[PDB]
């Protein structure tokens, strides 16, 4: 409940106004390693609920975003600090690499 679906038109107030960390989410329903990493993006959101806002969006229902940031496939995940890309990861990570990811892309 704490993840928010991004739409290429709500990214540009969600995202791109936003102060404070946002990690999104590059993701689609054909996807099967995009799927396999959703329970520990919910668990994330949890843990750094007041630190990080976890956002998802659908590619294929949201053409428009990915291009806007050379995304080359999915999953890639993008960590925005204040409307702009502070760190990049592609491809799928266990929770345990995610946070290292954190650690760094949040310092
Ligand atoms: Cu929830
Ligand atoms: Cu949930």
């Amino acid at each position: 409940d704490k993840i928010i679906h991004l739409t290429d038109d709500s990214f540009d107030t969600d995202v791109l106004k936003a102060d404070g960390a946002i990690l999104v989410d590059f993701w689609a329903e054909w996807c099967g390693p995009c799927k396999m990493i959703a329970p520990i993006l919910d668990e994330i959101a949890d843990e750094y609920q007041g630190k990080l806002t976890v956002a998802k969006l659908n590619i294929d229902q949201n053409p428009g975003t990915a291009p806007k940031y050379g995304i080359r496939g999915i999953p890639t995940l993008l960590l925005f600090k204040n409307g702009e890309v502070a760190a990049t990861k592609v491809g799928a990570l266990s929770k345990g690499q995610l946070k290292e990811f954190l650690d760094a892309a949040l310092a």
